[PDB]
């Protein structure tokens, strides 16, 4: 089997991407944030505290003839941005782009933190990291990809995120029309539960490539590119007037600037992030200070190849017995 679904930016900045997902019988379609940095499929629901729902579409398990309470199971998750959610668990039929999994754990939110409530466009998350990170207790549950894998034509999914435009998540096949050149594959460590790999270096604009190992994670659920402070300083030093602002929370730059590209290495191959992809717009409405799309990871503990980086590539998440990542230009 295969599946193919379009993923759409939630706003004009590509702050996140939403993909329609069918849950239950008859189908209830929710727009979920596909997140290769986490491993829970959770949704706003008829069980979510009413004051914490503000415009989201909810899953109502009592209206699904295939929903079953997973008795005794609870979940609770905290994300790197400080947001969180928790609740109980049903199993139900879940379909993405024509690919169906029966008995998928659907984690129903009883509580969500303010940032989720405040984002009316995201009805929940669909985790695509390794199932060892799944938070369901006392019986850990599998991701949608893990459940589907054995049925897929090939044990892979691909992320093709658009810049200020829709893109595609495919399951079970690699669309050879969706990228240019060849796909370069690179090793993955699953030891932390992530799609963790080592970039071979970087360049700023037209500058020379610096060969240096940068361990990080491919994370569709993180907006920006978070890299070591040395790398990030070298980038922003090429932008007149750019500075790190403690009060804003990162590097800012004059909105009048034209940003240089940023290149990252994948083995001997190179992925070029155009400068425009690094512009996240005014820090507050009407400001002439703009927020940068490349930020320091120094306070995180891990480097994160988030959407800014991934949207410049066609990315293969290869879930073969030994997982690997592939990157192609597009």
């Amino acid at each position: 089997s295969t599946g193919s679904a379009t993923t759409t930016p939630i706003d004009s900045l590509d702050d996140a991407y939403i993909t329609p997902v069918q849950i239950g019988t008859p189908a209830q379609t929710l727009n979920l944030d596909f997140d290769t940095g986490s491993s829970d499929l959770w949704v706003f629901s008829s069980e979510t505290t009413a004051s914490e729902v503000d415009g989201q579409t909810i899953y109502t398990p009592s209206k699904s003839t295939t929903a079953k309470l997973l008795s005794g199971a609870t979940w609770s998750i905290s994300y790197g941005d400080g947001s969180s959610s928790s609740g109980d668990v049903y199993t139900d039929t879940v379909s993405v782009g024509g690919l169906t999994v029966t008995g998928q754990a659907v984690e129903s939110a009883k509580k969500v933190s303010s940032s989720f409530t405040e984002d009316s466009t995201i009805d929940g998350l669909l985790g695509l990291a390794f199932s060892t990170l799944n938070t369901v207790s006392p019986t850990q549950q599998k991701t949608f990809f893990d459940n589907a894998k054995a049925s897929l034509d090939s044990p892979v999914f691909t992320a093709d995120l658009g810049y200020h435009a829709p893109g595609t998540y495919n399951f079970g096949f690699i669309d050879t029309t969706a990228y240019t050149g060849s796909i370069t594959y690179t090793a993955v460590s699953t030891k932390q539960g992530f799609w963790e790999w080592t970039s071979t270096g970087y360049a700023v604009g037209s500058g020379t490539f610096k060969s240096t190992s940068i361990d990080g994670i491919a994370d569709t659920g993180t907006t920006l590119l978070y890299l070591p402070a040395t790398v990030v300083s070298a980038y922003w030093a090429q932008v007149s007037g750019a500075k790190s602002s403690s009060s804003v929370g990162g590097y800012v730059f004059p909105c009048s600037a034209t940003l240089p590209s940023f290149t990252f290495g994948v083995g001997s191959a190179r992925i070029v992030i155009p400068g425009d992809y690094i512009d996240f717009g005014p820090i507050s409405t009407g400001s002439s200070s703009c927020f940068g799309g490349i930020q320091s990871s120094a306070g995180i503990g891990i480097n994160i190849f988030g959407d800014v980086a991934l949207k410049a590539a066609f990315v293969v998440f290869n879930g073969a017995t030994t997982p690997t990542l592939g990157f192609a230009s597009k």
